[PDB]
């Protein structure tokens, strides 16, 4: 209306092939965890159940690739990007029901990205994940989400990737 200038989303115009590719990834990746139930961040994929898991390997700081994702997250660098991504905080374009409505969406969609990563922290103020987390659904499916993250991060900024290095992921010869 009048007096009233909404946000706006950070966005990447074109669906590139890069793009595409870190979508498919993630989406497999998703797979491996919640269908599969195995690790994609570990060689071979292997499960994550207890009983056909690892002997030795049952917390996050004992798989290398989430060790590091974790440091990443508490990234004050990453962090910005995230932020950066998300946008500021929404700002409700039109006073009328389908402002409200746009505007809903646009909060759902800022909390998310937000959130996409493993340096997010509870009602205490504790972080959610740490070195010390176990391996299952919920936890791996969120290391999943900050894949994706600092994946489109860097496909947004490409100089960011010698900050935020490749990592090898692990997807069975079956998804
Ligand atoms: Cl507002």
């Amino acid at each position: 209306n009048l007096y009233f200038q909404g946000s706006a989303t950070a966005s990447e115009l074109l669906l590139t092939a890069a793009l595409e590719r870190i979508e498919d990834t993630a989406q497999a990746m998703l797979s491996t965890v919640i269908d599969e139930e195995r690790n994609p961040f570990l060689e071979g994929a292997p499960s994550y159940l207890p009983g056909k898991r690892p002997t030795d390997v049952t917390t996050f700081g004992q798989v290398p690739a989430l060790r590091d994702m974790l440091a990443e997250s508490r990234d004050l660098e990453f962090l910005q990007r995230v932020s950066d991504m998300a946008g500021p905080s929404p700002r409700i374009e039109d006073p009328s029901e389908e402002g409200l409505a746009r505007h809903y969406t646009n909060v759902s969609n800022w909390k998310a990205q937000k959130s996409a990563h493993l340096g997010i922290v509870d009602h205490l103020g504790q972080f959610v994940y740490h070195e010390g987390s176990p391996l299952d659904v919920a936890t791996l499916a969120k290391a999943v989400q900050m894949w994706k993250t600092r994946e489109l991060i860097v496909h947004a900024h490409p100089q960011d990737r010698a900050r935020f290095p490749e990592l090898a992921v692990h997807i069975p010869e079956q998804v």
